[PDB]
């Protein structure tokens, strides 16, 4: 019962019922990221608290990553000795999304690198899209764990597409929010 | 060099440092779902105006589904023709999320069944699992539609297993935001 003119006016008028929609759309995620940065801060006190009591505890994170169900579907034997030297490990989100985030792993002397920490960084790239890069490996002498599964460690120079990298996202979203219930392990 | 009276005793206060944590994530979630909830407030006038103004467009969501990647999938010959019915579609969505949602269709009167309106409801059950609900079709003599793939009316009956029920979620999260996309189709 509408005239084709009333009909594309109709058309229009949705359009700027949706710009406005859009508006509100922007806003409410504007919003929630903010909230997001606000806990961010007000957790960091808390894993800087629990850095310096898992320095009491020996073997905490390859413990940790042992018992993931994920992570230790990539651990090879000599990896797993590698990562009783891992004494520290620690996620750094930061606010502009662009910058992505990092992850550092802390070691102690040790017979395979040189590095005391290795991380890996997830960012967005110029055009947009996720990429990574990482600290290069100093590896001893005869001790190169990626010269059978690939070692662990081939993940710092995997970088063909941070779009996916699930072990990152593993590592921020589950298990440094909580690495002590894989930690820990009931007794009988 | 921490004796294991020391090591039970930071493992304790891990845990109470993750209760902290636990904490802050909790009121993260629960400011979330506020600002989620400001916002369905802020837009429902809007998508009230929209609603009147897509009075104005004849077939209007017939159109909008066909031209949907994942809805026009479920649509057989005559159930487009039924839709040409579907006057209006209107998603209601409740604050407490254990009365979730709710998609109403709004058809004039047709050959196919008796209903004004057809409605398909989700909700949390009383052990917290997806269910859902629906309006009874009363199909006309020698025209139900579900008596060559099955019926999308069938989707009203289907229950078993709100877990999933990818249309309802695409039509609440995609078609309802913005169905103009879909309804407009570049001229040459
Ligand atoms: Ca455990
Ligand atoms: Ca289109
Ligand atoms: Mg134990
Ligand atoms: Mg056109």
């Amino acid at each position: 019962g509408t005239s084709e003119k009333e009909q594309q006016e109709a058309i229009e008028h949705i359009d700027e019922v949706q710009n406005e929609i859009d508006r509100l759309n922007e806003q409410a995620s504007e919003e929630i990221l903010k909230v997001e940065q606000k806990y961010n801060k007000l957790r960091q006190p808390f894993f800087q608290k629990r850095s310096e009591l898992i320095a009491k505890i020996p073997n905490f994170w390859v413990t940790t990553f042992v018992n993931h169900p994920q992570v230790s579907a990539l651990l090879g034997e000599e990896d797993e000795e590698a990562l009783h030297y891992l004494t520290r490990v620690e996620v750094t989100e930061f606010e502009d999304i662009k910058s992505g985030y990092r992850i550092d792993f802390y070691f102690d002397e040790n017979p395979y690198f040189e590095n005391k920490v290795l991380s890996k960084e997830f960012h967005l790239n110029e055009s947009g899209d996720p990429s990574s890069k990482s600290t290069e490996i100093k590896w001893k002498s005869g001790k190169d764990l990626t010269k059978e599964p690939e070692s662990f460690f081939t993940w710092f120079t995997d970088h063909s597409d941070a779009g996916a990298d699930e072990l990152g996202e593993v590592i921020k979203d589950d298990i440094w929010p909580n690495p002590l219930q894989y930690y820990l392990v009931p007794d009988m």
